[PDB]
């Protein structure tokens, strides 16, 4: 199981109306492989195992957590674990709408 809650759940912002387009490239290098949405900000950076943007993203914003493009799983880097909390219900139900049909 993900963590049922963490500290910096407080840090996730408001889903832009616009909404999620989970076939969004990095913000950075334009891959679009790997990707998360900073759940703060709504930046788009790459994963770990690409060019590691998003991880670059936190180091540089402080921003906690991230949503997969992948799985829909969202990661805390402060926590280093994955986390799901109802706070986290409509951003993935939207990305899951975006990425799914
Ligand atoms: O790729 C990223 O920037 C986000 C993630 N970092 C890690 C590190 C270890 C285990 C799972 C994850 S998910
Ligand atoms: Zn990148
Ligand atoms: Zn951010
Ligand atoms: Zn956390």
């Amino acid at each position: 199981s993900p963590l049922p809650w963490c500290p910096h759940l407080v840090a996730v912002c408001p889903i832009p109306a616009a909404g999620l387009d989970v076939t969004q490239p990095c913000g950075d290098c334009g891959t679009i492989q790997e990707n998360w949405v900073c759940l703060s900000c709504y930046q788009v950076y790459c994963g770990r195992y690409i060019n590691g943007h998003m991880l670059q993203h936190h180091g540089n914003s402080g921003h906690p957590l991230v949503l997969s493009y992948i799985d829909l799983s969202a990661w805390c880097y402060y926590c280093q674990a994955y986390v799901h909390h109802q706070a986290l219900l409509d951003v993935k139900n939207i990305a899951h709408q975006n990425k799914f049909g």
